[PDB]
C-alpha cells in the first residue's frame, strides 16, 4: 500500500538504506530539530524500514533531507535498530555514492548537513569518498572498568559524531568467526559502563564499544558493537574519527599521517586528521558499493507492518 | 552491474526472496535436476542473492522456475543462508501471494513443482494460501539424547518436506526474548545427534530442530533452529508437517482435525491432515505480506559481490 522508495548499499560490507521518498514530512528546521520530529511523531517508520522483516538488525538507515543552507547538497538523519544516530561515516559515504547512482550529483566536494553538524564530502574519480568529519576528541583516558568475566580493562571515551568507549586491553580475538564471544564482551563492557555510571561529556550516554588489536595488513583491526548490538561491519568512520583523536592526544599520530584501519571482517578506511586551531578533524575515506533499487510496500493488513520486536 | 530481479515477503515474519529474473539458466529439468546444477554450478548466485551484504543470514530465497507440467503454474528452488531445502511452507505461501502480486496468477488451486514433488496451493478470496504438502511420516519415535550441560532429552524423527527432530521435554522457555538461549540449545541438539549418528532415512542429515510447548492461545508455540543456524520467523510450514505425522502416529490427532500452531514470535499457522491411502498429507495455511519490489545490483567492483562470510 505506502510506498518507501530506497537505495541499499554497503560501505565494507556494513549497510546503508537511503530513504529518497515516502517518510514523514518533518517540516524546514535543522536535521536535529527534524530528528526530534521524527522520533518523536513517526518512530514507527524508522521501525518500518530497518526492523525485520523489511529490514534487519543489521541494518542503518538514512533519510535523505533537503537541506537549510543553500551551499548543501543534502540532509540526512540516520538511524538504526534501536534509535538514532548522531554521524554515521559509513553511512555518508553510502548517501553519496548513492546520489551519484541516482544522477543527482558528479564528482567533486558536497556538504552534507547532519543532527551533529555539516560534514564535506569529495566523490572521487575512483567513486570512494572522503569524508571530512565533525571534530573529534578525547574526553577521558584510561578509565578502569571491572568486568566479571575478565576483571580489569582501561578504555578511552570519546567522541567522534557519537560517543565511544575505546579498549586495547581487552585480549580478545577479533575476527569474523569470534563475533559471538565479542558480541558478549562489548555487551558486558555497555553493561559496567552503565552501572558505574559512565558518561561522556554532560552525561552522554556512551552507546557505541570498539575494541582494537593489531593487524598484519593494517594499522589495527576493530570490532565495534552498535547502539541496538549490531557489529558494524565496516571500520567505522565516527569510530575511527574518535581513534584518531585518542591516537593524537597519546603522541602517537601527527596530523596528516595516515592510518589503516581493519574492520571485523577485513574491509578497510584510510583516515587521517587535520588541525584547525584547537580543533582536530578526522577525514576518512573509504568505498560504497551499491546493493538494490527497492521499493518497501506496507500493507496496512500486516500485523508487522510496522515491525517485529520489542 | 548485474540485476537479480525480486518480491520481498515474509509469511508469519519468516521472509522469502523470489527470484523472478537475473539468475543462471538451469536447463529444463525436474526442479531436483535444476536443484543439483544451480548448487555446482552457480552457488555464488545464491550467496549473493542471500548472504550480507545484500541479503541476511535469516532469508530464504526462492527461485522461480519454469515447470515441467503443463498443469503446473510454477516451479521453485528453495535455499538458505547454508545451503538448498527441500519443501518450504512459508516460502511457498510466500512465492503464490507474490505471484498474485504481479498479477500472474489470480484465486484458485495452483501446482507448484518442488525438489521434492509438487504441492498443491490454493490461493483465498483472502488472500491466505492453503499449500496440500508432500506426504509426511514419523520415522523412529523418543530417540534419547544426552545433553551436556542440559540434561538428556528424547525427540521424534520426522519428515515433512525437511528432516527435522521435534523435541517436547526440553525444558526451556519458547519465547522471542529467549531467541539466544534457544539458539544454543538447539545448536547443541544437532551437535548431539551428530555425535551418535543419528539421521533420518537412507542417512538422511537431521538439519532442523524444533522444540515445541504449550501456548495459551494455540495448540502450540515452537522455536525451530534452520539448517544454516538461523531461526524460522514462522510456525515453520514443514516443521508443522513433521509435527502432524508424530500426533498422528501417537493417536493425538485425527484426519481433518484443526490444529493451531504458533511461532516463536506470535504468528500463527493453521492445519490439519488428509489420509490417501498409507499416506498422510499435511495441509497447511497461512498468509503472507508483500515486504518490497527490488532490483539487487551485482557491481563486479565490490569485494563482497559474491557476499559476505565463510
Ligand atoms: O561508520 C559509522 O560511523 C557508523 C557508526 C555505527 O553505528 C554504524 N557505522
Ligand atoms: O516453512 C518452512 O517449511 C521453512 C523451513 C525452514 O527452513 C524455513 N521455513
Ligand atoms: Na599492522
Ligand atoms: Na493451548
Amino acid at each position: 500500500m505506502k510506498k518507501i522508495t530506497v537505495i541499499d548499499s554497503h560501505t565494507g560490507g556494513e549497510p546503508t538504506r537511503l530513504v529518497i521518498d515516502g517518510f514523514p514530512d518533518l517540516g524546514r528546521g535543522s536535521m536535529a530539530e527534524r530528528l526530534q520530529i521524527l522520533e518523536r511523531e513517526h518512530d514507527q517508520w524508522r521501525r518500518a524500514c530497518v526492523l525485520e522483516p523489511r529490514g534487519s538488525d543489521v541494518l542503518v538507515g538514512a533519510l535523505l533531507c533537503q537541506p537549510q543552507a543553500g551551499d548543501a547538497c543534502a540532509g540526512v538523519i540516520f538511524f538504526n535498530n534501536s534509535g538514532y544516530l548522531g554521524m554515521c561515516g559509513h553511512g555518508t559515504i553510502g548517501l553519496v555514492r548513492s546520489l551519484y547512482h541516482l544522477g543527482r550529483i558528479d564528482q567533486g566536494v558536497h556538504r552534507i548537513e547532519t543532527p551533529v553538524g555539516t560534514v564535506e564530502a569529495t566523490l572521487h574519480e575512483d567513486l570512494s569518498v572522503s569524508v571530512r568529519n565533525v571534530p573529534a576528541y578525547r574526553y577521558r583516558t584510561q578509565v578502569m572498568l571491572q568486568l566479571p568475566g575478565h576483571g580489569k580493562v582501561h578504555g578511552d571515551i570519546a567522541w567522534g559524531g557519537n560517543w565511544f568507549f575505546l579498549i586495547s586491553d581487552h585480549g580478545q580475538r577479533i575476527a569474523l568467526d569470534n563475533v559471538e564471544a565479542l558480541t558478549h564482551y562489548t555487551r558486558d563492557v555497555r553493561q559496567a559502563l552503565e552501572a558505574a555510571g559512565i558518561t561522556g561529556a554532560e552525561g552522554g550516554v556512551i552507546d557505541h564499544i570498539e575494541l582494537f588489536a593489531d593487524d598484519p595488513q593494517a594499522d589495527s583491526r576493530n570490532f565495534v558493537l552498535c547502539p541496538g548490538k549490531a557489529y558494524d561491519r565496516s571500520p567505522c568512520g565516527t569510530g575511527t574519527s574518535a581513534k584518531l583523536a585518542c591516537l593524537a592526544a597519546d603522541g602517537k599520530l601527527a596530523p596528516g599521517q595516515a592510518w589503516r584501519q581493519a574492520s571485523v571482517i577485513g574491509s578497510q578506511f584510510s583516515a587521517h586528521y587535520e588541525k584547525v586551531g584547537e580543533q582536530l578533524i578526522p577525514i576518512l575515506r573509504g568505498s560504497a558499493h551499491i546493493s538494490a533499487e527497492a521499493t518497501l510496500l506496507l500493507d496496512d493488513s500486516d500485523p508487522f507492518v510496522w515491525g517485529i520486536g520489542s
